[PDB]
């Protein structure tokens, strides 16, 4: 049974998967993001140390693949990150001057959006941009440009491609008491106020186990910034139980805005974290007890 189609009849967009070239010739993967997921988001081939390696430079051969992929097999396509730290080359790092930097940075949004323009549902703009206590994280954007890096992303995409969503993304949004969660509600309500484009907050959601259930009252808390969506992205659990994700589908379900959930891979073996099997197919490619608890669920 398709966990896609079972989402999409509660109301829902997608249900998505997180994949790549290599993955889809190998293993079941292609056969199993065939079947159960809508939406297919690049793993890495979209991001700025495999598409930008050198300044001007891009390289396209991996991301291409994917998009063509999807197209031919009637699937949504879900991209980013445009501007991150953690996938940054050293060149960009190395940049000083405020309007070199932001002229790299525009040409480097522009660049992807045009190639994809129109084909292109959601794309993560800005990632990982604040730090656990709510402050912006001090990445070479805002150390040379400044908090106004963010609006200038945004805007910028949003001319490149008026067709896709843009989200800003961050992690560790899990708990609704945690500062980080009420601090970026506080600064896209602010943006937001200001014109700023921002369509969606995304939550990446790497939990353990039991952290489920806070999602429950987290998911609604960023939805209080207004955003006309919130997602469920990079979505893994350690020890794949099935409360905690049945927990994570219902606040998806519960959070009228939220469009949907992506998972962060098929399945076990080719996780970040193999080791605590937290995707809901296991090494055989067969699905897990967690897989049949959101069917269940999504039927009832
Ligand atoms: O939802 N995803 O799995 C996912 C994977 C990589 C990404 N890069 N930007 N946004 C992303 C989302």
């Amino acid at each position: 049974q398709s966990i896609d189609q079972l989402i999409k009849a509660r109301g829902k967009v997608y249900f998505g998967v997180a994949t790549d070239q290599n993955r889809l010739t190998t293993g079941k993967n292609a056969a199993i993001i065939k079947a159960d997921f809508g939406m297919v988001w690049p793993e890495n081939s979209m991001q700025w140390d495999a598409t930008e390696p050198s300044q001007g430079n891009f390289n396209f051969a991996g991301a291409d693949y994917l998009v063509n992929w999807a197209q031919q097999n009637g699937k949504l396509i879900g991209a980013g990150c445009l501007v991150w730290h953690s996938h940054l080359p050293s060149w960009v790092s190395s940049i000083t001057d405020k309007n070199t930097l932001i002229n790299v940075m525009k040409n480097h949004i522009t660049t992807l959006m045009t190639r994809y323009k129109g084909k292109i549902r959601t794309w993560d703009v800005v990632g990982e941009a604040f730090n656990e206590d709510g402050s912006l994280r001090q990445n070479v954007f805002l150390n040379v440009i400044g908090e106004d890096y963010i609006p200038i992303a945004f805007q910028t995409a949003r001319a490149a491609d008026p067709n896709a969503k843009l989200y800003i993304m961050d992690y560790n949004l899990d708990s609704a008491s945690y500062p980080k969660t009420q601090a970026i509600v506080n600064r896209v309500k602010q943006w937001r106020a200001a014109g700023v484009p921002i369509d969606g907050i995304g939550s990446q959601m790497h939990l353990s186990a039991g952290q489920g259930a806070g999602v429950l009252q987290a998911l609604p808390l960023l939805a209080s910034a207004g955003t006309p969506e919130v997602s469920i992205l990079m979505l893994d659990v350690a020890g794949a139980s099935p409360t905690d994700y049945v927990n994570v589908v219902n606040a998806c379900l519960n959070v009228q805005s939220c469009v949907g959930i992506t998972v962060f891979g098929v399945a076990d073996p080719d996780s970040w974290r193999a080791s605590s099997t937290p995707l809901l197919f296991d090494g055989n490619f067969n699905p897990k007890p967690a897989y049949n608890a959101i069917v269940q669920n999504l039927q009832q």
